[PDB]
RNA sequence: GCCCUGAAAAUGGAUGGCGCUCAAGCGUGUUACCUAUACUCUACCGUCAGGGUUGAUAUGAUGCCCUGACGAGUAGGCAGG
């Protein structure tokens, strides 16, 4: 009642929760996603050998 | 050309000094040698730029790592402590 829900209007006059500019905090998940890994080149060693 | 005369100032006095005369002087030529915080190569600190790396089961993706270049400073500005 006093904050408000989905389908409850809060007691506060005019007053909503606020929004969320993510739809998920852990981005892994979304990194490990078909559509994204299917799309992503081969990645690389993570530490490079020095050549010269 | 070199040297000499022309050429007199006040404390004692300065090719920097000693001293030097086929010079250790003047003109010219040939080599060797000495040494700057400059140049070349290397290491380390920092700054800037271009890049690599989220896949869990280990901690900083403001993390870790690869590559190149650069570094004087009053008045003054900004940044990290
Ligand atoms: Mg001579
Ligand atoms: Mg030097
Ligand atoms: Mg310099
Ligand atoms: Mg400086």
């Amino acid at each position: 009642q006093v904050w408000g829900s989905e389908t409850v209007a809060s007691s506060k006059v005019g007053y909503t929760l606020p929004s969320h500019i993510i739809s998920t905090s852990d981005v892994t998940r979304i990194i490990n996603s078909s559509e994204i890994q299917s799309a992503i080149r081969p990645a690389g060693q993570a530490t490079q050998k020095r050549t010269h």
